């Protein structure tokens, strides 16, 4: 009779359509819990994400609403695709949970970073990240929080980005969970305003970490993080700092100065495959792209288009809503998106 059934998966209770069999947990971010499952109707494996009471506050609601709207209308091979969406609840009054069904991938980028990776696979992963970012920028979406945990890959080295980043507004939370700030651009760190190549910084951080196998710019807060940035890349020029609001100008200009490191010193020959002439050249090219992505001043940083054109990468070449609402308003907005 009923077209749903329920099973326990850790703390949570997954109540899912009967087509979805043999649920297995595979991770848990901020918005919810995620299971792998077999889709008996499609004869394929899927990932199912549970959003619990997403309308419970502004922060969750805006994120859920945005993700649902964007995942449905954005169509690209390097952006995770929405296969199905449902709630087991029958009315707006009873409505609680939303379940998103997506293609099932094999790993996080975190896991891939830890591996020794050849240039063929590093450049291919980067290419795909850039193509995806490009797509988002063309659709009016500047991500600003690209990070390895929200990028997934398959064994065949296919790459998809999982989320659409920050809201243009931006907040307060209760759930004890730490946000990963390590990949954010200087302009996000310092609060400057940004353009599309804000996301290049993040790709630079990811690329660099693939080579060094350590997070480039860690720290408890933006204070420590900014210190790690300037210790490595050196203090930026005056031209840059003229672009900063008065109070953040004063902070940045009064921190201990550093000359920084050359990119050969930041990413030495040691870290690269460089045994054949092929690899010698690809290493050279790799460090050159890195040097162009990890630059503090966005005015001097490489664009997405110039990056896709770069020799390391080009071998692979081939409505609006952002407003405030109460709980009950959000709950209905999300419910009707779910019952399209
Ligand atoms: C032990 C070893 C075999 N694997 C492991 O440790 N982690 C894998 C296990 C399989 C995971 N696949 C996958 N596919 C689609 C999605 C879609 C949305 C989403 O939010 N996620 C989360 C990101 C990572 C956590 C879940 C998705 N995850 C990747 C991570």
């Amino acid at each position: 009779d009923n077209q749903f059934y329920s099973v326990e998966v850790g703390d949570s209770t997954f109540t899912v359509l009967k087509r979805y069999q043999n649920l297995k947990p595979i991770g848990s971010g901020a918005q919810g819990i995620v299971c792998a499952a077999y889709d008996a109707v499609l004869d394929r494996n899927v990932a199912i994400k549970k959003l619990s009471r997403p309308f419970q506050n502004q922060t969750h609601a805006k994120r859920a609403y945005r993700e649902l709207v964007l995942m449905k209308c954005v169509n690209h091979k390097n952006i995770i695709s929405l296969l199905n969406v449902f709630t087991p609840q029958k009315t707006l009054e009873e409505f609680q949970d939303v379940y998103l069904v997506m293609e099932l991938m094999d790993a996080n980028l975190c896991q891939v970073i830890q591996m020794e990776l050849d240039h063929e696979r590093m450049s291919y992963l980067l290419y795909q990240m850039l193509c995806g970012i490009k797509h988002l920028h063309s659709a009016g979406i500047i991500h600003r929080d690209l990070k390895p945990s929200n990028i997934v890959v398959k064994s065949d080295c296919t790459l998809k980005i999982l989320d659409f980043g920050l809201a243009r507004t931006a907040s307060f939370m209760m759930t004890p969970y730490v946000v990963t700030r390590y990949y954010r651009a200087p302009e996000v760190i310092l609060g400057m305003g940004y353009k599309e190549n804000v996301d290049i910084w993040s790709v630079g951080c990811i690329m660099g970490e693939m080579v060094r196998h350590k997070i480039l710019f860690p720290g408890r807060d933006y204070i420590d993080q900014w210190n790690k940035v300037i210790e490595q890349l050196g203090t930026p020029c005056p031209e840059f700092m003229k672009k900063l609001q008065p109070t953040v100008r004063n902070y940045v200009e009064n921190r201990p100065k550093y000359a920084g490191l050359t990119f050969p010193k930041l990413f030495p020959d040691s870290l690269f495959p460089a045994d054949s002439e092929h690899n010698k050249l690809k290493a050279s090219q790799a460090r050159d792209l890195l040097s162009k992505m990890l630059v503090i001043d966005p005015a001097k940083r490489i664009s997405v288009d110039d990056a896709l054109q770069h020799p390391y990468i080009n071998v692979w070449y081939d409505q609006l809503d952002e407003r405030e609402h109460t709980i009950e308003e959000w709950k209905e907005l999300i419910y009707k998106e779910v019952m399209n």
